[PDB]
DNA sequence: ATTATGACGCT
DNA sequence: AGCGTCAT
């Protein structure tokens, strides 16, 4: 009744960048541009692996994660950008420096939470209050959200998306009470004006497109962001959540994508979000414990409190690299080589990190795999990291990790690696 | 032989 | 501290 919370205290965005990789080479290429395109890296093994697609290539079935060769199959003029590489490994340098254009220009509009390299978050509600203040009870013009979908309309009582799009939009504030100050469906819209503001700043400053939901919470602005890519914004309201949920599968909400998602399914005999409302909070529990059970009770009610974290830059700086099948490191000095560079690789990325950002990591986690174990890591030692040396943070890893190899003679590596990964932590002020 | 990361929960 | 899960 009047004392049940509905999870509208908040404003909270994410935007996200539209085929980022993409948009990076097809900034610097412009003969990239407008075009099915796709980056990959490597090159040897199929053509090399494919990580991010542009919305033309995608609309010929090409997929992150496809090799190019097949990828080439399906669009046989798809055009390939290949990842930079150096000291043997992929450098994704150009996009994290992209990455960092970005989001210079989210934090002028608001204290933003760095979710990956082409996402951030954004708490809006003090900056909708505030722009509420200035508008003075004036209603919003459909002119300040040209971009802009209302989930679930039009509804009730007319053929192309942009005519749709202006329909759903004119319902929407048609039905806007604008002079509540407090309104929570006013202070979503206010916060859509901001994000078409902050869209349009990313795009003219650095040419990049991105799409934005707009929601109360953080899961709900990332699946709103997710339902009208590329180069849109949506607004998911408290209202639309009934609906939207009733039709949705458990997996394609964040978190629930794995055996988190397959065992809620499994044990409750259900399929879809708005199922979930059935159970009672200490059913959900028992079955997926204390604080999964409750955020399934108020997600599924479109409730979800995870804060926006003010946190710009990524909390560790890592490098990695798999060995696949047969380069698969088997000798001593292999395994001291590959450790080297990437420890000259983090050696560079930690030295520019603490340039830019008046912070040192102290820690150094070393995470290796060996053949045949079907884990991401077989095994993960940390030691610690007192100086940016790639020759010491590499001795120190080979230190961490020699006990693993099961060969007694000393120049051999049995069994041989598939993987190695060095990352720096535990970041402290400089 | 999907790869290269990054976040975060569990014990 | 070291491992597992999720993500993409
Ligand atoms: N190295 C590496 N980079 C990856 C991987 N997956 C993604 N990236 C990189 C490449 C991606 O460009 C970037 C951002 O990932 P998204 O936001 O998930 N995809 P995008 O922005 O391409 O398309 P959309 O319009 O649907 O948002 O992360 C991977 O497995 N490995
Ligand atoms: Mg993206
Ligand atoms: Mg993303």
């Amino acid at each position: 009744g009047p004392h049940m919370a509905t999870g509208q205290d908040r404003v909270v965005a994410l935007v996200d960048m539209d085929c980022f990789f993409v948009q990076v080479e097809q900034r610097q290429n412009p003969h990239l541009r407008n075009k099915p395109c796709a980056v990959v890296q490597y090159k040897s093994w199929k053509g090399g692996g494919i990580i991010a697609v542009s919305y033309e290539a995608r609309a010929f079935g090409v997929t992150r994660s496809m090799w190019a060769d097949d990828a080439k199959k399906l669009c046989p003029d798809l055009l390939l950008a290949q990842v930079r590489e150096s000291r043997g490994k992929a450098n994704l340098t150009k996009y994290r420096e992209a990455s960092v254009e970005v989001m210079e220009i989210m934090s002028r509009f608001a204290v933003i939470e760095r979710a990956s390299i082409d996402e951030a978050y954004v708490d809006l509600t003090s900056a909708v209050q505030e722009r509420l203040q200035k508008l003075q009870g004036q209603p919003i013009s459909a002119d300040l959200l040209p971009s802009t979908y209302i989930e679930g309309l039009p509804q009730g009582p007319t053929v192309q998306k942009e005519g749709m799009r202006k329909q759903g939009l004119f319902q929407w504030l048609d039905s806007l009470q604008i002079d509540n100050l407090t309104s929570p469906d006013l202070q979503l819209t206010v916060g859509a004006v901001i994000v078409e503001e902050m869209r349009a700043a990313i795009e003219r400053e650095t040419g990049f497109q991105c799409s934005a939901g707009i929601s109360h919470n953080k899961v709900l602005a990332k699946l709103a962001c997710g339902l009208n890519k590329p180069n849109r914004q949506t607004l998911v309201s408290h209202g639309s959540v009934p609906q939207l949920f009733s039709q949705m599968p458990i997996r394609k909400i964040r978190s629930l994508g794995g055996k988190l998602g397959a065992s809620v399914i499994e044990i409750l005999g259900i399929e879809y979000m708005g199922e979930l409302t059935q159970f009672t909070e200490s059913q959900l529990q028992s079955h997926f414990g204390e604080k999964n059970g409750s955020w399934l009770y108020a997600m599924c009610r479109g409730i979800e409190h995870d804060p926006v974290k003010p946190r710009q830059l990524p909390k560790t700086i890592g490098c990695s690299k798999n060995f696949p099948g047969k380069t698969a490191l088997a000798t001593r000095e292999q395994v001291q080589w590959w450790l080297l560079q990437l420890a000259q690789e983090l050696e560079e990325r930690l030295t520019k990190d603490r340039n830019d950002n008046d912070r040192v990591a102290t820690q150094l986690v070393v995470s290796i795999r060996v053949q045949g174990d079907k884990r991401l890591s077989s095994l993960r030692r940390c030691c610690a990291l007192t100086r940016y040396d790639a020759h010491k943070m590499s001795h120190d890893a080979f230190t961490v990790i020699k006990n693993c190899n099961t060969s007694g003679i000393q120049t051999e590596w049995s069994p041989p690696l598939t993987m190695l990964f060095l990352c720096a932590t535990k970041f402290s002020a400089s």
